[PDB]
C-alpha cells in the first residue's frame, strides 16, 4: 500500500468517525518510555489492525495502537508500538501513519528514543536535544523518501536545515532549568545506524571522527516525513551508555541494560513531556 | 526487464530502423541544462515509450525521449529526461539506456548535473570538472552493478581509477581559457548522496572532513555503467550554492534557487558543450 | 525462503542422513584459496542443489557444494563456492547456510578473503588478522539482519564487540611465529565495501582518514550471522595490493592480479589453516 493522499484520507476518515478528537500534537515514544500514553485523559484506543491501510504488524507482534485524548488541556494522538526500519517495514509503511497525523490536523510531533553516546561529555542517563543528523541510509540510497513524490504532502527535494525546531528545543531546556535537572540536558547531532546490530567499537570510533554526538536506530525516517509535510519536530535521546568508553574498556552493551536505564528515567521523562505539551505555543 | 545483451539488442535494432544515425557520442544533461538537445541538427525524436524494453516512466511523467542527430559535424544521441535512482528506478532500468548507447556505437559520454559546493573555493555559478567520486550507495550495498554480471558488456569487478578521462578534462579547460571563463572552472571529487533530500548541514560538515568537493544525487550510476562497458566519460557539475557557508549562516536551499542558477549559466554551458563535441578527437 | 528454524532444520536433517559427520568446525575460503577443501579426509560432497531450502545458485553458475570430513583429526564442514551479496543474494539466502552449520553442531567458523590494503604498512602478499570492522551496508539499512528476528538463533539487537575471538587470533599468530613467517602477519580493521566495483582512489583516501586498515566485499555478513547465534570466528585477509600507493602512483587493479597473489600464497595459507584446525581448543 502506497503512502499516497487517497490511502491516508481513508485511514483519517475512519479515525475521525470513531474518536471524535481533532489532535494538533502527535507523540512517538521510545522503548520503555511510553507511560505518558497510558495517562492520556478521555482516551480512545484504536488498534492499527482496525484502521484502513495501516501497515500489518503481526509478524513482529506486540502492541500496535493509536491513542487519542487529552494531556495538559491539549488534544493529542500517540503511536503506541513504533515501526522501525530494521524490522523490514518499507518506506511506504513508515510514512503512512505520519501522513495520517497531518490529515488529522497535527502541527507538532514530539519524539523520544534510546541511543548510545559518542561525545565524551555524555553519560548513561543523560538527555540529548537533537539539533541535526547524519543519515547514513539516506546517503546510501535508502532514504525514506526514495520513490515517486506524493505532491499533495510536500516537495520533490526537501530542505532539512530547520527539521529540528529551535524554539521547541529552547522550551524543553527552560523546563529542565525550572525543575533543577538541566545538568542532565545536552544538545547534539544524531547518527542514524540502520541496525539492528549495535554500532561496533570501530564504527563508534569513526562516528567520533565525523562529528556525531549520539547514535541510534530510529527517529530520522519520521523526522524526514514530518519535515516534508510541514510538521514541526522536537526529538530527545536518552543515553543508555557511552560507546567510546565501552570500546576503550572492552565493555559490552545489551538490550537489558538499555531497558534498565529507561526504567530509571521513565518518570522524569513522562513529567517533562507532559509539561512541554501543556506549554507549547 | 534485465539490462542484458538480448534486451539491449532489441532496443538498438528498433532505434537503428527509425533513425538512420550511427552516433559515436552520447549526452545526458542536468535539469534546466537541456537547450543543446533542442538544437541538434537533422534530428529524430524517439519517445522512450516506443522503444522495446525501455523503462516505464509514466508515474513520474514529464518528458522522456531519445534524440539523435548532428552537432558540430558529429553524430550524437541524447537522453532527454533523465532517470534518477531517488525516483525508485532499479539498477536494471538505469543501466539499459547506457548499454543501448554502447550497442549503437557510442565511444564518449558527456554528462552535466546540478550540485552543492563543499570546498570553500566554490561559489554559486561555478563549474567543477569531476576527477573522482565517493559513492555512498556503492559502499552500502546499493551499487548500480549489484546483481548478476552481464559478461558481454564488461567484467565482474571493474576498476574505476580511470573512469573520468584526463584528456577530456584538459580539452574542456582549454576551451574555457580560449573564451576567458577559466576563472569559473575548478576540478574536484563528487560525493553521491542518494537523495532526494538535500544534504543536511551536519552531513555537509562531514563531507568537508572526508575530502569531498561537491555533492549531488545523480551521475555516478551512469559513470559506472559506462566505465564497465568501455565508454569514456566527461562529467561537469554546475554549483548551485555553497552548503558549508549556508550551514554557517543558517540559510536554506530549494529547487527554485537551483533552477535560477541553471538559467543564468544555460547559454554558456550550451556553447561550451557544443565546442567540446566539435573538438573531440 | 526465510532463514528460519524450520527451514534450517529440514536442510540439517538431509545433511545428517547422507554424510554421517557431526562437525564442530566450519570453513569458508576466499577465491583461489580453496585447496584445503580438496584435501579433506574421508570426504562427502553434497551439492547445494540437492539440499532442501539451500539458495539457488545457477544464474552465477560455477561450483556450489558442502564438503564434510576430517582435517588434522577434527570434524569439519566447508562451503565450496561462496555466496556474495554483490551477486544479488538476499539476507535470507546468505544466512541459511550459517544457521544450518549451527544446527549441525558448529562452534568455530574460520574465514579467509582477498582484500585491498589501506594502512601504509601493508604490502601485497601480507596477511591481516581481522580484529574489528566498519560495516557500511549495516549503517545504511542493508545489514544482513534487517527483517524479522529469528528468536531461536539469537537476540533482536546483537553486540558485535567480541565478534572476532581474541584467543583464536593469538593461536594464528603463534603458529606463524613457530614457522618463521610472522613478518607477514598484521592485525587490523576491515571495511566492508558492498561492491562489485573496487574502491575508487578517493574512496581509498576516505577509508584511510576513518581508521580502516583493509577493504573488501565479503566476510562481514557471515561474521554477523555467526555472532548472532553464538559461533566464534577467526577471519584472515590476504592483501592483493595497497590501494593508497596505487592511488598516489595512478596504478590499476584487476581480478587477474588478485588471483595471481592468491596463487603465490595458497600453499602457505593451506598449511596454516590445517595447523590452526588441528590445534583449536
Ligand atoms: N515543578 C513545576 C511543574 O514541573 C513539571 C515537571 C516535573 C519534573 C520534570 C519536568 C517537569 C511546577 O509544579
Ligand atoms: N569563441 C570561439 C568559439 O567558442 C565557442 C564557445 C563560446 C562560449 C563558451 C565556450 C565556447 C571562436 O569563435
Ligand atoms: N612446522 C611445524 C608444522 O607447521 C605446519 C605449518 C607449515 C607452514 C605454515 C604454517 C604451519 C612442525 O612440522
Amino acid at each position: 500500500v502506497v503512502a499516497n493522499y487517497e490511502n491516508a484520507s481513508m485511514a483519517a476518515d475512519y479515525i475521525k468517525r470513531v474518536s471524535n478528537v481533532l489532535p494538533d500534537i502527535g507523540i512517538i515514544c521510545g522503548s520503555g518510555l511510553g507511560k505518558l500514553i497510558e495517562e492520556i485523559e478521555e482516551r480512545k484506543v484504536i488498534p492499527y489492525i482496525n484502521i484502513p491501510n495501516f501497515p500489518k504488524t503481526t509478524v513482529a507482534g506486540h502492541v500496535g495502537n493509536l491513542v487519542l485524548g487529552s494531556v495538559g488541556g491539549r488534544k493529542i494522538v500517540a503511536m503506541q508500538g513504533r515501526l522501525h526500519m530494521y524490522e523490514g517495514y518499507s518506506n511506504q509503511e513508515i510514512a503512512l501513519p505520519i501522513r495520517v497525523m497531518k490529515l488529522l490536523g497535527v502541527r507538532v510531533l514530539l519524539i523520544t528514543n534510546l541511543a548510545g553516546g559518542i561525545n565524551r561529555k555524555l553519560k548513561s542517563g543523560d538527555f540529548v536535544l537533537i539539533k541535526g543528523h547524519i543519515n547514513f541510509p539516506g546517503l546510501g540510497l535508502n532514504n525514506v523518501l526514495v520513490g515517486p513524490n506524493q505532491d499533495e504532502f510536500g516537495p520533490r527535494f526537501p530542505d532539512l536545515s530547520n527539521a529540528y525546531d529551535r524554539l521547541l528545543q529552547q522550551l524543553a531546556l527552560k523546563i529542565a532549568q525550572e525543575n533543577d535537572f538541566q545538568d542532565l540536558v545536552h544538545e547534539g547531532v544524531y547518527a542514524f545506524n540502520g541496525g539492528p546490530t549495535y554500532e561496533s567499537p570501530d564504527e563508534s570510533n569513526m562516528l567520533l571522527k565525523l562529528g556525531c554526538d549520539v547514535v541510534g536506530m530510529s527517529t530520522v525516517p519520521e523526522v524526514i516525513i514530518a519535515c516534508h509535510c510541514g510538521i514541526k519536530v522536537l526529538a530527545v535521546s536518552l543515553i543508555a551508555n557511552n560507546s567510546i568508553l565501552d570500546a576503550e574498556n572492552d565493555v559490552s552493551i545489551n538490550h537489558e541494560k538499555v531497558l534498565a536505564v529507561a526504567e530509571k528515567r521513565a518518570d522524569l521523562l513522562q513529567m517533562w513531556f507532559k509539561e512541554i505539551i501543556t506549554r507549547l505555543p
